[PDB]
Order: C-alpha cells, then sequence, then structure tokens
C-alpha cells in the first residue's frame, strides 16, 4: 500500500503532460484562480514569483515594515528571520502531512532536487493565508525574541486550524489533477 | 492510510500544544540526564540548561581524554565528533521514519528538517558515541573518519541501539499522557 | 513488531555487521562492473577501484561525446550537467528505496549521510544511460543545462521503468548478505 502511493506520485512528477496538470492545480489552488493556458511549468513558477515578491512588497507596507525584497543567508534583518522562522515550522508540519498521506516529501514538481522538494511546493500553496502575515505582525510588534514569538504564534495556528488534517486532502487533491485513478 | 495518517496527527498534537509539548520535553530530559527537570521552566530554559550540561561534558571529555577543546564547532576532535554524530543522526532518522513518525517535528529542537532526530538522537549520543569520538580523536590516527564510522558500526550492533530507539521514541511520546494510535 | 520495524532491522543487521555489509558490496560492485570484485578487498578497497573506474569512465565520455573535460567537481556546464543528471536520478531512487520499504539514510559504500544508501544505488545504474546523457546534453552547451537534463532524464525514467526496476535490484543487493529477507 505505501509502495503504491509512492509510485503514483512518482508517475505523475515523471510524466511531462501528468507535471503540468499537477503545477496547473497548484497555482489555482495558491491564487483562486485558474491556471494560464499555453504556459510550461517554468513559465508558471516565473508568474507566482512575480506575484509572490509583490505580495512581500504589501505585506511590508501593511506592517510598516522596511523591505526591499526576501533575504536570507535563518539568518538575516528582523523581518527576513522572522520570514524564515515562520516557514521553517510550516515545513515541518508540511512534511508531517505528506508523510501522513504516504508520499516522499523529496520527490517535487514545481520545486525538484532537495529533500524537501514537494514540501516546499505544498507549503507555498498555503504560506500567505496566515503564516508569513504572523511573520510580519511579529516583526512590526518588535518583541524580545522574535523567531520565538513566531514559533509559538505559529504552533498555535496549526494546533487551532488543525493545518495537518486540512493539507492532507489538499495534497491528495493537487495529485489528482494528474487525471490518473488515485490509490 | 488511515493508521498511517493516525500516527502524525499524534506526533504532532504533542507538538503543537505548549503543555504536551512539555511534558515531552521533561521525559527526555529525565531519561537523558538521569534525573528530573528542574519544576517551573519552560521548553526554552530546559533547552538552555541542557546546552550548559552538554558544555561542560564535553569539557569533562576534553579533560579526561587529554584533548585540545575550545568548544563545539561544525581541528580532529570537532571532525571526529561531526563523524560519530552523523553516524547516529542517521539511524535515528531512519528509526523516526520507520515509527510512522516526521523527522522534522521536534519538541526541545524545532524548525530544522531533522529537529526530532536531534532531541531522540541527543537522549543517548553522550552515553557512547561521542566518548568514542573522544578516543579515536587522542590517537591522531591516519584515517579518523574511517575509524569513527566502523567504531560507531560496531557500538550500534553491540549495543542494539536501533532495536532499542523505536520503543524509545514511543516512551518519549507516551510521556504526554495521549492514547497513542495503532 | 510490524512489517516496516522489521526491513528496516534487516537492513541496518546487514549495514551495521562488517561481513555482512562487505557481501552488499561485492553484489553491488558486480552488478555495476559485470565482474566480480578482487579478493579480499575491504569497502574501502573497493569504493577506491570503483572511484577509479569512474574516473576513467568520465573521462573515455568526454572522448566519444567531444566534450571538454577537467574532472569532476555553479562548476562548468558538463559538472552542471552531470550533477542535474546524477541529482534527478537520486530522486527516483529514494522513491524506489522508500517504496521497497528501506531507508535512504542506511548505506554499504556512502555510509553516514541521510541519503547515504540512495547513493549506493544509484550509483550501480547511473553510468548506464543517466551520465551519458549529461554528455550528449553537455555537448549541445545548453544555456539551460539543469532544465535540459532533467527533461532527458525524466523521459529516461519514465520509459525504462526505472523506479519499477530498481525495487527488485534493492531487494537482491541486500539479500547478497545471506541472511533470509523479511517477512
Ligand atoms: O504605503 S505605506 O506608507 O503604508
Ligand atoms: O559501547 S558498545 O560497544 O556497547
Amino acid at each position: 500500500a505505501r509502495s503504491d502511493k509512492l509510485l503514483y506520485q512518482a508517475k505523475l512528477a515523471l510524466d511531462e503532460d501528468l507535471r503540468l496538470k499537477v503545477v496547473r492545480k497548484m497555482f489555482e489552488l495558491r491564487f483562486g484562480e485558474p491556471a494560464p493556458a499555453r504556459r510550461s511549468v517554468e513559465q508558471l513558477r516565473g508568474i507566482e514569483g512575480s506575484r509572490v515578491r509583490a505580495t512581500y512588497a504589501l505585506l511590508a507596507k501593511q506592517y510598516g515594515v522596511t523591505w526591499n525584497g526576501r533575504r536570507y543567508d535563518e539568518k538575516g534583518d528582523t523581518i527576513n528571520q522572522c520570514i524564515s522562522a515562520a516557514t521553517s515550522c510550516l515545513y515541518g508540519v508540511t512534511e508531517a502531512a505528506i508523510l501522513a498521506a504516504g508520499y516522499a516529501p523529496a520527490i517535487g514538481f514545481v520545486h525538484t532536487g532537495k529533500p524537501l522538494s514537494f514540501v516546499y511546493d505544498i507549503a507555498d500553496i498555503i504560506k500567505f493565508d496566515t503564516v508569513v502575515p504572523k511573520a510580519f505582525e511579529i516583526a512590526r510588534r518588535n518583541p524580545g525574541e522574535p523567531d520565538r514569538e513566531v514559533r509559538l504564534a505559529c504552533r498555535d495556528i496549526f494546533r487551532s486550524s488543525k493545518t495537518l488534517a486540512k493539507l492532507i486532502p489538499l495534497i491528495e487533491d493537487v495529485l489528482a489533477a494528474g487525471e490518473i485513478q488515485p490509490p
């Protein structure tokens, strides 16, 4: 049974038609919009990246934070340290959700080649709902230990929001967009 | 499917609730140190106490083995410690994955992809593995990494380290006093 | 103690016993090179023999494809291509190990990283088509070596049924310890 899940995910990830269907669904869930037609996975990654750049810049204004772009070496200025703390917290739960669904964190679609490539793919869909805003909220608060405050706040988001449980069907929905009968 | 997901939901329940997390961290402390965690200390405070005890243990080993030492830094001694702990982290990560848990959902260490690996490995690492690294560094051998690898294989085989890790993981999580899944 | 625990305990028994591990490594060598390793060689010595044969194979491939070659290492275009190809193969190899029910971190030739066994299994087959493909693409002087090589390697894995064929190879490699396989 776990083998069947892994073989399904790998099938999707290795077929260019199926990979694009999955990436299109990731885009659709991220933005609430059908993915633009006649665009490759690389083109969709570029469009997502320019929208994300714009989202960070708007959040910076909305929280009064000085900002030129996302940048980090865990370490950086306060805001970038906060964002890293928050997204790393989310990567942990996202990995648990991927494992819960029987899939491999390492086998991605938009991201590839790293231990958490599929984690990056999935976390990116939802990270702007509350996780990245919370990083900006903490940075603006400027508390004594901002990374710890981010961790505390994100653990509470995931506990209260049932993030893990909700991610599991989301991951299955993303893969089901390949239109291959799921396990 | 359902069983598989239930293990992860249990681990996350424990890790995301500040009260439950502290129960797990206090159990880890007691297993590691052979005495209870000080009362009225947060996980952050316990992490600092652990860190000071770890610095003291490295100091004591360096003094006993007669090895030059200026703290943990990620010459020969730090290379040997890294080789030894990497060996331990691999069998710990494998045990965690096989137990059905997520390596990234930790308790003392939180937010790196291997946080729970560090938590579990840290319970046992100073018993034999780190002392062995000192013994080998002190010999100043021609191939220290290989010597450390072979010694660590022998420690894990002779100590039944893997067979013990899986119940250890369950014992630690069970300290949250939530019903484990099937 | 359950099927997954049982498989891990089997793989770890093999990997931690110096005699069993050498039997496993000798099987890996035979599958890789199509002949038995020399008598009384240690794993370390066999790793060295593999290294020298690999150095020679890269040199031959460079000559055959007309690619400038200054050795294995962003680096030069050929090293970028080899790295993209082998990274792609690692992903499929990890999926195969996980599907077989075994641990990516518990290796035989390579030991001590989260992907040591992945590196062992990948090395058995990587010179069949994956590394030659890296040389073929490098010879085109691609502006996008990572993208082009991964496209090409996904097609190799899809068309060759690489993941499915790796599963029995992994099981056979472990079987060479002459310990009764699980269940
Ligand atoms: O546009 S900013 O000043 O809120
Ligand atoms: O220290 S080990 O050999 O039990």
